[PDB]
């Protein structure tokens, strides 16, 4: 891509490594996108092009666009206490080994990452709406980047679906994208509800965007994804010194011929900051990691601070709250 800037595509790089030498991973993506113009400022690959080829489900990472399409609805808003205790559908439980609370507000269910409130969420539009959203988002869209084997994902008819199904994509399973196509959803929360069609080439202004979410949502929501990375937050790994940074952590269990393994898993952090006006979007996935854990927040954490720290030290961009240190 000509969109590139070489100063974060070596920091990606060089940090992306680091990270598949510590956990003794199998392969590592990085992508690093403008918050604002939706170029692509570094696409990283340990030796094929994953960021572009390789579907993955995108697990907790797809949670804030629930949210944000129930708040964007005013199917639920920022007084609102769910419920958090442990449900079913039909055999299947739903439950929450993430935190203590029998109840969460949105901001906790954010936080939290719970599945029982983001799940109820989900569940206050029917399965067609909710397919028609994740189909808006770009699932199962193909993004022409002219790189070939490009995947356009996966999307299951609704009508095939059950409702433990929809639940299921609320978390984040069943439907997959590239890297790329997850980074380029996260874009209309950064560019304040407008989705953007991401740019290969140097672009100063975005020209044409598409609305998903009000601003006063996609703004609700940034401040809200802040939590994430703080103290009491499931992304702390994340955490980065003198911003509010907004982030989502992914873990999945390995797909080998149409079903999961349980002892291979792909750990993915994506964020964005500073969260209130976005500089940056930082994807990372670490694939089937061998050593100190597998947990999107323990194999991808690290990396994405790092490559995240060093864009926004290399781009001008100066802290917003008071440094803990250096």
């Amino acid at each position: 891509p000509r969109s590139l800037d070489q100063r974060i595509q070596t920091l990606a790089y060089e940090e992306l490594n680091k990270a598949v030498e510590y956990h003794q991973a199998k392969a590592g993506t990085v992508v690093v996108l403008d918050a604002r113009t939706g170029e692509i400022l570094a696409l990283a690959n340990t030796p094929r092009n994953r960021a572009v080829t390789d579907m993955i489900e995108p697990g907790s990472a797809i949670k804030p666009f629930v949210i944000a399409k129930a708040l964007d609805a005013g199917k639920t808003d920022l007084n609102e206490r769910l419920n958090t205790q442990p449900y079913k559908i039909g055999p299947s439980p739903v439950r929450d080994d993430t935190h203590v609370y029998p109840s969460l507000d949105v901001r906790g269910i954010m936080q939290k990452s719970s599945n029982v409130g983001t799940s109820k969420l989900s569940a206050r539009f029917g399965a067609e709406e909710m397919y028609d959203f994740y189909h808006e988002l770009g699932i199962g869209v193909r993004m022409h980047s002219g790189f070939p084997g490009e995947t356009a994902g996966l999307l299951r008819n609704w009508r095939r679906w059950r409702p433990i199904e929809q639940a299921t994509m609320s978390f984040g399973y069943g439907l997959q994208l590239s890297l790329l196509q997850l980074a380029r959803a996260y874009t209309a929360l950064t560019h304040d509800g407008v989705l953007l069609p991401l740019s290969f080439e140097k672009q100063a202004v975005a020209p044409q965007g598409k609305r998903i979410f009000k601003e006063s949502t996609a703004r609700e929501v940034r401040n809200l994804m802040v939590s994430v990375t703080e103290p009491g937050g499931t992304g702390t790994a994340g955490a980065v010194d003198g911003f509010d940074v907004g982030a989502k952590t992914g873990t999945a269990r390995k797909l080998v011929n149409g079903r999961y393994v349980d002892n291979k898993h792909v750990g993915t952090f994506i964020g964005f900051a500073p969260a209130k006006n976005p500089r940056v979007i930082v994807a990372v996935t670490i694939d089937e990691p061998t050593a100190h854990g597998y947990y999107g927040g323990v194999v991808a954490g690290s990396p994405f601070k790092k490559i995240m720290g060093g864009s926004l030290n290399i781009l001008g961009i100066s802290p917003t709250k008071p440094l803990t240190a250096a």
